[PDB]
């Protein structure tokens, strides 16, 4: 089998990009953020906390046929942004883009933090990271691609993410007509449950290379790239009037810069991250000064190759019996 779904940018600075699941019988379309940084599928609901629903579509697993709750287990995750969701536990059918997995563990929030409450467009989190984070207790539970994986066409899933514009995921087959050139694959770590690789290096600009491992993740639900200190100061050192704001919360720069791209190295290939990629936008309406697309992962304990990068290539997540991660060009 396989399957194949449009994701689309939640606003005009692909802040998250959202895709349209089906749950239960008959279908319930709710818009959930593929997350390949965690392994839980969990959805606003008719259980939810009515004061903590404001304008997302909801999951009601009594007009499900195929609903059952799944006796005595619960959840609660916390994310890197202090973001965090809690509730119950229902096994259904879901479906992605045409393809069906039956008994999958549909976690039903009754409580979600302000943050989830106030984005209005994302009514859920489809987890895509390895079922071992999975926080189900006191039976872990797999994540969607786990338990789809053995009936694909082949062990993998891929994102095309667009820029300023919508892309797709693929489960089942990597499509060769969705890039160019050759896709060049790199050894993955499953240690801390993340895709988790290691980048060869990168360049500024125009500006030569520098060959250095950096160990990070490629997580589609992070917005932005984080990387060490040494390397977001030496890409901010190339943008006049850049600067580390503690009070904004990170790098800024002028609204009237033109920013440089930005290259990584996947073993000896190269994505090129342009400019235009890296600009989000004034920090507060009508501000002159913008947000930077990199940032320091310094405090957050790990790197993170978040959708400004990722939208950059064609992403194969290959969970073959060995997990590797593919990136090429588009």
């Amino acid at each position: 089998s396989t399957g194949s779904a449009t994701t689309t940018p939640i606003d005009s600075l692909d802040d998250a990009y959202i895709t349209p699941v089906q749950i239960g019988t008959p279908a319930q379309t709710l818009n959930l953020d593929f997350d390949t940084g965690s392994s839980d599928l969990w959805v606003f609901s008719s259980e939810t906390t009515a004061s903590e629903v404001d304008g997302q579509t909801i999951y009601t697993p009594s007009k499900s046929t195929t609903a059952k709750l799944l006796s005595g287990a619960t959840w609660s995750i916390s994310y890197g942004d202090g973001s965090s969701s809690s509730g119950d536990v229902y096994t259904d059918t879901v479906s992605v883009g045409g393809l069906t997995v039956t008994g999958q563990a549909v976690e039903s929030a009754k409580k979600v933090s302000s943050s989830f409450t106030e984005d209005s467009t994302i009514d859920g989190l489809l987890g895509l990271a390895f079922s071992t984070l999975n926080t189900v207790s006191p039976t872990q539970q797999k994540t969607f691609f786990d338990n789809a994986k053995a009936s694909l066409d082949s062990p993998v899933f891929t994102a095309d993410l667009g820029y300023h514009a919508p892309g797709t995921y693929n489960f089942g087959f990597i499509d060769t007509t969705a890039y160019t050139g050759s896709i060049t694959y790199t050894a993955v770590s499953t240690k801390q449950g993340f895709w988790e690789w290691t980048s060869t290096g990168y360049a500024v600009g125009s500006g030569t290379f520098k060959s250095t491992s950096i160990d990070g993740i490629a997580d589609t639900g992070t917005t932005l790239l984080y990387l060490p200190a040494t390397v977001v100061s030496a890409y901010w050192a190339q943008v006049s009037g850049a600067k580390s704001s503690s009070s904004v919360g990170g790098y800024v720069f002028p609204c009237s810069a033109t920013l440089p791209s930005f290259t990584f190295g996947v073993g000896s290939a190269r994505i090129v991250i342009p400019g235009d990629y890296i600009d989000f936008g004034p920090i507060s309406t009508g501000s002159s000064s913008c947000f930077g697309g990199i940032q320091s992962s310094a405090g957050i304990g790990i790197n993170i190759f978040g959708d400004v990068a990722l939208k950059a290539a064609f992403v194969v997540f290959n969970g073959a019996t060995t997990p590797t991660l593919g990136f090429a060009s588009k």
